[PDB]
């Protein structure tokens, strides 16, 4: 009986599999992933650029990163306040990139931005980069709090 | 010992089993499952009728159909959108049917509805359904785009 | 092959356990927890406060206990109907005991509030309490229908 119980083990594996993976289609569903497009999530919390990492790394996700401006729109209603994106000038003082690597193709900044400003007083310039409520980007120090929004695949 | 080792597992399974259940009704919970109730749910993407059919059933459910006052009501809730109902006539005019079968028998027309309008120049007239934000029905084009919402039983 | 599939097992069944534990990360991010904060959630449903604490328990949460203003506003946020709080007086008329056990130690009461009232025609006085209008606590009938919150741990 040895060999039948680990065949239904098996069995039993593979179905607890089946249905989780279903339960994570649904949720997604139900949390306004399209039909074939990455999805936004949010948790409405602010905190600094390194704590959202961290905790998007920590759902096997990124920080949200707008391609173009389909996505850009889905991350501001997403969002619904000011955000952080997964876009940074850290490694290099004026080249921009993404978190997950390689330098910035779209872009939509707000008009005399990015600017490395220095007088907010939290120390150095401004690395981090956050979309405001009308969608366009501002660089703001990395040590500034800003909404949470992390970013699953397609 | 093996078959020790072969027990523990089944009881770890059996545990995992019944966390899953509780994810599952803790989320159904989350999005408004009322107990007892049928579960609907959306993630607000509008779209041909042929796709919400095709998506609900890849989530294991089925285009979200009204049987009553109560649950038209919690379905117009839920979309807060005009969306699809499970419900055509496109086999037989005048004629109709539930997408899991059956004739019609709750029904909230609008004044004047249906009237199978051909008029939208798109593509024969009207054989699919769709609810107003006022709660109504009306027959619209099975080709145009509306919020997709899919149901779940009770 | 028995012992090798046997160890596959373990190893499927680890990978599951993690899998399970990130959905429900996930889950309570889109349900708006916030970083080592309890959460509350709500399906809007009214209900008699043992239907809501049967139901908070099937969850494995408690029925929503403001521990202070800024918890008090998190559960008016959520529920934004009048909600029962896991707060009553029916082991000790007068004295409200958290439905966990405990006097309490932060309370909102609206003004000539807790009266005990039996002008509701329930019967019995007012043992329960529900969250109003301002976030202000009322002493309700346990028998009266309200909005059902639970609580889940930081
Ligand atoms: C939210 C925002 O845009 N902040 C910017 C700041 O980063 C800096 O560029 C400053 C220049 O004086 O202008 C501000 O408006
Ligand atoms: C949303 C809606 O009701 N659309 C109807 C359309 O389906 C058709 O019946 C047309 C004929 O006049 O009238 C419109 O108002
Ligand atoms: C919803 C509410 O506040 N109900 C209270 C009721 O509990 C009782 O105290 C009554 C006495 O007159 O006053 C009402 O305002
Ligand atoms: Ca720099
Ligand atoms: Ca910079
Ligand atoms: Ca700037
Ligand atoms: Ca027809
Ligand atoms: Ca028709
Ligand atoms: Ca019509
Ligand atoms: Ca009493
Ligand atoms: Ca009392
Ligand atoms: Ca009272
Ligand atoms: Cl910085
Ligand atoms: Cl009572």
């Amino acid at each position: 009986a040895i060999e039948v119980k680990l065949a239904n083990m098996e069995a039993e594996i593979n179905t607890l599999k089946s249905k989780l993976e279903l339960t994570n289609k649904l949720h997604a569903f139900s949390m306004g992933k399209k039909s074939g497009k990455k999805f936004f999530v949010t948790n409405h919390e602010r905190m600094p650029f390194s704590k959202v990492k961290a905790l998007c790394s920590e759902l096997r996700g990124t920080v949200a990163i707008p391609r173009n401006a389909e996505e850009n729109k889905a991350i501001q209603e997403v969002a619904k306040t000011v955000a952080f994106l997964g876009i940074t000038d850290e490694v290099t003082e004026g080249q921009f990139m993404y978190v997950t690597g390689g330098r910035l193709t779209y872009s939509n900044w707000k008009k005399d931005q990015p600017d490395d400003w220095y007088g907010h007083g939290l120390g150095g310039g401004e690395d981090c980069v956050h979309i405001v409520d009308n969608g366009l980007w501002n660089d703001i120090s990395c040590q500034a709090s800003h909404t949470a929004v992390c970013e699953f695949p397609a």
